[PDB]
């Protein structure tokens, strides 16, 4: 009768029975869209090994060359003097099939239970990554077989987002904001930034247990969300959370018009760092390809702390679009330093990375609510549920385009230099900081009550 | 309304709220006594380090010979020719300094509570295992300091089973028995099969974090023992377990004079297989300090399956006892067959490390409750708790004499050649199977009830 209860279980017992299925939901939901981010990335980390320079490469012993050849290095489409314009093509061939996969499932994706659409959406995304590194033992050498497997790993693996704010959206109920759920929202960097760590294991040597790796990770996250989702909370019998064409017509709202070409802006500048940047440091700096992909990393870890930092900044004040403001104006100076002395001394890329992607990446997960909110507020009211879904499938439609957009871009300017490339990330920025037209004269509007 | 539950959780919302309770306090008890057999472990795999031959040793670069010195492999104090008698003082100097301190542990041993016993076990158990590794790196050469870090960490390490078994039984009540409890019963054998993996890495080179490692990682788990133990089942509101000097004078019974000369017996086989196999494993078929400590280890993954196998069997058949002497009658010829010709080729080996260790550490698990159910029905009947409690102090005591009688006499026989060690081996077990006087003749006396 002397031994009282332990600290750990006198922890453990304070939290109620409510409070711990909504929490492994967060752990599920968590694993289950960085295990697609994860997927998605090697395709960006290996693109300084299909072609390479064969002067720093030693000779080979076996006679694989013909003396003047100096192609045995390169993987054979991506041989000649186009191997960066052949590249941005099969970097959005996944691109446009995913811009047009979220289209349509916004039709035919509440029609299918959940957890079977879930589940057989991370079989099948994680198939046809892998049909992607089978090319490597198979050497198939040809142009048309890399891009109908992209063609068809982009129109998949679009079952990933629309379930998850579902399954998050039943148990909590459409938009919650506190500091969880801002660490809850770097489950698309945590996915970036493990993907460069293993996919580039393989690279120099076998590039094809560079994609099979992370093909049988998601295919086995595959079966563990088969085993263990729980849609609604009705099933187990906890708490339910509390609660709070017309095309022609939408575009007569004074919304939309200005913040469709505002998504389109924003996501051009994050994508091309995605996936163009493990080919600038290996170029720029003349790393090898292991030293490129764990040095874009910083990106990413400079990526999560601008999600923190805006997220709680913006709930001290009151109003979640003059803080976006701030960090799009302020990311182009640093990105213009970073590329004007930023590659000589590693002291000096090591704080550039994290700042300008703190600037960059930050604002990105916050202007989505910024722009739900204000369209949360019109003639058109609440209640016209219909009417805010068709106006809220424009924004995050063009959204997607910005993302079909940036790569392609980027892969045809790249031949003429690196610096007309950031020429267009920093013009980009300032054009997608022309939202305080609308957002930033309401939200100082409404400052002046805090005079009275 | 059209997903129902998954398989998975529907799965684990069959078991009852006990059955979890009853359920992590043998996950919590596994991995505490499986670690304080990880930390006993690596005296016995780093003996074929501390001496060695200079002949198959490269000459050094550094001079720190005198051109006929031949004593610069070996370590200082273990550098004669009786590398093995001074060796064999160190190995039961903490088998002393334990069996003492179990017998200690029967009476300051209740007085304490709980979990403020066994975690500052667990803590002072792993200070003094890592004292003796810091021996290397401060190269301290005397043999006055490793045998007191040995006479402390004996004294210390007592604390490991007296609490565990007051920390089941008070779950589950005095002596429970079946598939799942034999599998608990692994414990012992998982600890010294992974503190051979373990403490084997860092051997060839800097030898001192052979024992560091082992002595923090129970050093932790004596953290993790301080925050989720759980005493009593009234503590968490469970249910109860369903119930069922007299020292000249136990002498007089016919039960313990028997049975303290059958554990002494048992055991010096085992201990002697547990320490000296390391040394012989390397000396006859001359490998290094790896491959001789990861061979052993089949010897433990034999001793697994002796343990489940013999806990099975003696269910099916009632009865616990002919069911030992089998295997200690049987586990003699392998044993010689194993010394004859078990060290040419690996295929032999493989299977006969593997044979001896089912028929030796088999009925090491066993042959203790086959005794305790014998004295159990007696004249002084099972009401006099304090009179089987004393004459089981008395056979638990003899138990751990066997222990110190093992190397001891393993490291006095070892330089008149291997060969004699064996005959003593094989003569200790067809000396403690003469049980059969008393518990063989009851047993056989009761089936013969199966004809009426
Ligand atoms: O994760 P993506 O495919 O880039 O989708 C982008 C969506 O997820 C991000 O992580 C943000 O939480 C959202 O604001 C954004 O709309
Ligand atoms: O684990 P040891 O210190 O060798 O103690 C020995 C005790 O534990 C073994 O694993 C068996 O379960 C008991 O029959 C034995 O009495």
């Amino acid at each position: 009768m002397r031994s009282s209860l332990a600290p750990g279980v006198w922890f453990f017992r304070a939290f109620s029975r409510d409070s711990w299925f909504r929490g492994l939901i967060l752990l599920l939901t968590f694993l289950i869209y960085a295990c697609y981010h994860m997927s998605r990335k090697p395709i960006s980390i290996v693109k300084s090994r299909l072609h390479q320079n064969c002067s720093e490469q030693i000779k080979p012993i076996n006679d694989t060359h013909s003396l003047n050849d100096t192609m045995w290095c390169s993987w054979a489409p991506f041989d000649k003097d186009n191997y960066k314009e052949l590249l941005g093509g099969v970097d959005n061939a996944f691109l446009i099939a995913y811009a047009i996969g979220m289209f349509i499932s916004g039709v035919f994706g509440e029609r299918l239970p959940l957890r079977y659409y879930l589940s057989a959406g991370m079989l099948l995304s994680g198939l046809f990554t892998s049909l992607f590194g089978l090319g490597y033992f198979w050497n198939i050498h040809e142009l048309w077989y890399f891009v109908v497997i992209q063609v068809c790993n982009g129109l998949v693996q679009t079952t990933g987002w629309p379930s998850v704010v579902t399954c998050v959206g039943n148990w909590f109920g459409k938009g919650k904001r506190g500091f969880i759920m801002g660490i809850w929202n770097s489950h698309t960097s945590v996915g970036n930034i493990l993907g460069s760590l293993i996919a580039g294991i393989w690279v120099n040597g076998q590039w094809g247990l560079s994609f099979i790796v992370p093909g049988i990770i998601t295919a086995v996250m595959g079966v563990i969300t088969f085993l263990f989702l729980i849609e609604h909370p009705e099933d187990v019998d906890c708490a339910p959370p509390q609660h709070h064409i017309s095309f022609f017509g939408a575009l007569r709202i004074p919304g939309v018009v200005e913040f469709s070409l505002c998504l389109l802006f924003a996501k051009l500048v994050s994508y091309t760092f995605l996936y163009w940047l493990p080919l600038y440091i290996a170029n720029v700096a003349h790393f090898s390809a292991k030293e490129a992909g764990d040095l874009s990393t910083l990106f990413d870890v400079g990526g999560i702390i601008g999600g923190i930092v805006a997220g709680l900044v913006s709930d001290y004040t009151n109003g979640r679009a003059t803080t976006c403001c701030v960090m799009l104006i302020l990311a182009a100076p640093m990105m213009f330093l970073y590329n004007y002395i930023g590659q000589d001394g590693i002291a000096s890329s090591i704080v550039m990375l994290i700042i300008c992607g703190g600037l960059v990446n930050g604002p990105y997960a916050l202007i989505t609510t910024a722009v739900s909110a204000d369209l949360g507020t019109h003639k058109s009211l609440k209640g016209n549920a219909k009417a805010l879904s068709t106006v809220t499938a424009i924004i995050d439609g063009t959204g997607s385009i910005g993302a079909a957009l940036g790569p392609l871009l980027a892969g045809l300017i790249s031949p003429t230099g690196w610096n007309n490339v950031f020429y267009m990330l920093i013009s980009a920025d300032v054009l997608a900081c022309l939202l305080l037209c609308r957002l930033v004269y309401k939200e100082i509007l409404a400052w002046k009550v805090s005079l009275s």
